[PDB]
């Protein structure tokens, strides 16, 4: 069953710059989020279809997360990936997809339109706590990437 949710978030960064930074998420996140220890390609080239493994600590404990790159519509500033395994996939969920689209924002900025697509085994529904975490992973990344660009003018 599919359950979809949409959120918006604004930034004073132009979408072109924000989008280049998003593509470099594997590099950026281990530097800026203490809990993220490593992002590595298992299979694929980095492009849509690529599977990645992530070493993360959650409440002091080492854990693993599996990502699949879904699509990278460059002309429309779009980066989609999904969580297909590990701690951040609930036992009742097949897959959780995080979409991110960037369009123009006030005063030279952009608005991030985020989309959460939750795929569940059978007819189980995402629980309220799962969804709360999902939206927070969504804003959190955008916020993290966003913080990186604001702190680093000279390179995007
Ligand atoms: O604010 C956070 C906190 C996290 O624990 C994570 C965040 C953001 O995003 C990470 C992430 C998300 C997408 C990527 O392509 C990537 O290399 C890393 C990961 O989900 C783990
Ligand atoms: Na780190």
């Amino acid at each position: 069953g599919v359950f979809t949710f949409e959120d918006e978030i604004t930034s004073t960064v132009p979408p072109a710059k924000l989008y280049n930074a998003m593509k470099d998420a594997d590099s950026i996140t281990p530097k800026i989020i203490d809990d993220v220890k490593s992002v590595e390609i298992v299979e694929g080239n980095g492009g849509p279809g690529t599977i990645k493994k992530l070493t993360i600590v959650e409440d002091g404990e080492t854990k693993f997360i599996l990502h699949k790159v879904e699509s990278i519509d460059e002309a429309n500033y779009a980066y989609n990936y999904s969580v297909v395994g590990g701690v951040a996939l609930p036992p009742t969920a097949e897959k959780i997809t995080f979409e991110t689209k960037l369009v123009e924002g006030p005063n030279g900025g952009s608005i991030g339109k985020l989309t959460l697509k939750y795929h569940t085994k059978g007819d189980a529904k995402p629980d309220e706590e799962e969804l709360k975490k999902g939206k927070a992973k969504g804003e959190g990344l955008f916020r993290a990437i966003e913080g990186y660009v604001l702190a680093n003018p000279t390179q995007y």
